[PDB]
């Protein structure tokens, strides 16, 4: 089997990006944020906290003939950026792009943190990582994508992130007409629970690519770009009158600057992230200071290939017994 939805950012500055997926019997359509960097796929309920729903679509269990609640199963996740959620646990038919799981483990808030509850756009995750930090307790359960893996026809997902304009989730298969040239693939390993890999380094706009080692995770539901503070130092030097702001939280730059491109090594292939895409636009309405899509990783404890670096690849999350990552350029 294989299954194709498409992916659209929720934002004019594609800050995420969510995934319609149907939920339950009959089919409860919820726009999922797909995350390669969790393990857990929950959503907004008919059980979350009134005062935390604002607007999302919510899964109703008892409305569908075949969700089962998990006795005693419970679940509460922190993420990267600060926000949460708990709550407890559901099986349900779960269908992405016509690939269908029997069984699979929905994940019911009853609590969200403020960021979800202010984002109306995002009805909750579908996690992509590895199972092994799946928060269900007393049972781990699995990934959508472990769930489905032996009946795939081969065991991947791509991702295919579009700047500033939808993109493809496959599972399955992968599309050779949505790339060019050829994919490069590189190891993972799985001791973290991510996709984790080593770029083989970087380049600032036209400047010399620097052979370099950075060890770090493919995150679509991360926005940015986290790198060590060497690299992004040496890249918004190349921007005038860019600073790191503590204030703000990260590098800013001013809105008239041009970007330089940023590269970063796969192996010996090379992905190229246009100038554009590491706008993030006015730190606040008007400014005419703008946030950058390259920041630093010190003091988050691992570098972070989000969107930003994703989106100008297409991605091959290979789930083999050893697992692999792919870059293409398209």
């Amino acid at each position: 089997s294989t299954g194709s939805a498409t992916t659209t950012p929720i934002d004019s500055l594609d800050d995420a990006y969510i995934t319609p997926v149907q939920i339950g019997t009959p089919a409860q359509t919820l726009n999922l944020d797909f995350d390669t960097g969790s393990s857990d796929l929950w959503v907004f309920s008919s059980e979350t906290t009134a005062s935390e729903v604002d607007g999302q679509t919510i899964y109703t269990p008892s409305k569908s003939t075949t969700a089962k609640l998990l006795s005693g199963a419970t679940w509460s996740i922190s993420y990267g950026d600060g926000s949460s959620s708990s709550g407890d646990v559901y099986t349900d038919t779960v269908s992405v792009g016509g690939l269908t799981v029997t069984g699979q483990a929905v994940e019911s808030a009853k609590k969200v943190s403020s960021s979800f509850t202010e984002d109306s756009t995002i009805d909750g995750l579908l996690g992509l990582a590895f199972s092994t930090l799946n928060t269900v307790s007393p049972t781990q359960q699995k990934t959508f994508f472990d769930n489905a893996k032996a009946s795939l026809d081969s065991p991947v997902f791509t991702a295919d992130l579009g700047y500033h304009a939808p993109g493809t989730y496959n599972f399955g298969f992968i599309d050779t007409t949505a790339y060019t040239g050829s994919i490069t693939y590189t190891a993972v390993s799985t001791k973290q629970g991510f996709w984790e890999w080593t770029s083989t380094g970087y380049a600032v706009g036209s400047g010399t690519f620097k052979s370099t080692s950075i060890d770090g995770i493919a995150d679509t539901g991360t926005t940015l770009l986290y790198l060590p503070a060497t690299v992004v130092s040496a890249y918004w030097a190349q921007v005038s009158g860019a600073k790191s702001s503590s204030s703000v939280g990260g590098y800013v730059f001013p809105c008239s600057a041009t970007l330089p491109s940023f590269t970063f090594g796969v192996g010996s292939a090379r992905i190229v992230i246009p100038g554009d895409y590491i706008d993030f636009g006015p730190i606040s309405t008007g400014s005419s200071s703008c946030f950058g899509g390259i920041q630093s990783s010190a003091g988050i404890g691992i570098n972070i290939f989000g969107d930003v670096a994703l989106k100008a690849a297409f991605v091959v999350f290979n789930g083999a017994t050893t697992p692999t990552l792919g870059f293409a350029s398209k």
